[PDB]
């Protein structure tokens, strides 16, 4: 079905503009690629008090989307030749003595099976010396490669790892190997004096709020972008085929690669994907959280799947003040993204994607 400009822009607002009302949302920037270019459209204000319009150059938190940047980083370092995901995590921090740690790969860090390692590092930590004595601590609930558990303790120290090889701090590496070859030029960890003004306000409860520090935050969910770096960063993922950079390229298809079955769910390196088709209760259903933070069986793929076009490949992310999501599919080449300065009900963002994807395919 080609949808022309008109239509396509006419599709956006009739399904954003209720959502916003619906939800209390004070503003949002949406990206839309179809037949091999983005297309932008933005909502409300930036700044409620200042009055300050959202824009494509206004800077969002991307929270757990921040994980797919990890993933992709990482990937590339395994096409480098410096990791193997099949290596044990003992490989790269000698320290780790615990013998618990036995059987526990740079995999199972990066997808949640290492057996049980919990949501967050606790408060406690505030240097390595103290992150050293939380992960010896530690007593899996689980065999590795048996149970998925969504953590950032996990994830997080995976890429912590992964950049080790590399001899760049985590920041570092992610600018020089996956950000500056793509020109995301406007994607931050630390987002400079500069680029202040863009960044917007995020709202909780009517309070104006933007995030603080941690540990392993950047590799969980500490990046800042626009919609157009965001865009970008959809282009890429869909279509690597692209990107210049051979080991970014293959890094790419790392991350999109099948690891584990869950359900209707497969998991990868950040990325998270279905088979398409897919009805719109089997993606909406599956963003709750009493699903999405339970500890659930997997199904190993070995080998690991390549990607697979026709998937459906998505991620969602929040922080305190912000909810995001983005979504594509390959065989399509079509996908959305949606950043917002509150953080609402992740089965309304699926369920918009869904409608306005849906309107395309």
């Amino acid at each position: 079905t080609p949808v022309s400009e008109k239509q396509l822009a006419e599709v956006v607002a009739n399904t954003v503009t209720p959502l916003m009302k619906a939800q209390s949302v004070p503003g949002m920037a949406v990206a839309v690629i179809y037949q091999g270019k983005p297309h932008y459209y933005t909502f409300g204000k930036a700044d409620i008090a200042a009055n300050k319009p959202v824009t494509p150059q206004t800077l969002f938190e991307l929270g757990s989307i921040s994980k797919t940047f990890t993933g992709v980083l990482g990937g590339d370092a395994i096409a480098r030749g410096e990791i193997s995901l099949d290596d044990p995590v003992t490989r790269y921090w000698p320290q780790l003595t615990g013998k618990q740690w036995q059987g526990i790969r740079m995999l199972d860090l990066a997808t949640y099976t290492a057996g049980g390692l919990p949501l967050q590092v606790p408060d406690e930590v505030t240097d390595n010396a103290s992150l050293l004595r939380f992960y010896q601590n530690w007593q899996p609930q689980w065999k590795p490669g048996t149970t998925r558990l969504y953590a950032n303790a996990s994830i997080g120290l995976f890429g912590a790892l992964a950049v080790k090889p590399s001899g760049m701090p985590y920041e570092q590496a992610m600018t020089t190997r996956v950000l500056k070859p793509l020109k995301l030029d406007h994607t931050w960890i630390n987002v400079p004096k500069a680029e202040e003004a863009h960044y917007a306000w995020g709202y909780r409860d009517g309070k104006a709020v933007r995030a603080v520090p941690g540990m392993l935050d950047a590799q969980a969910y500490g990046v800042k972008t626009n919609v157009q770096d965001m865009a970008n960063w959809v282009m890429a993922n869909m279509a690597p085929e692209n990107v210049a950079d051979a080991s970014l390229k293959q890094g790419i298809a790392l991350a999109q690669s099948r690891y584990w079955r869950i359900g209707s769910m497969y998991q990868g390196l950040g990325w998270e994907m279905l088979n398409w088709p897919v009805e719109a209760n089997t993606v909406v259903e599956g963003s709750d959280s009493k699903v999405a933070l339970a500890p659930l069986p997997v199904a190993e793929v070995n080998p690991p799947a390549p990607p697979v076009k026709a998937s459906w490949v998505h991620k969602t992310g929040s922080t305190g003040g912000f909810g995001s999501y983005v979504a594509f599919i390959p065989e399509k080449q079509i996908g959305i993204v949606m950043l917002a300065n509150t953080s609402y009900p992740n089965p309304a963002r699926v369920e918009a994607a869904y409608h306005i994807l849906e309107a395309l395919q």
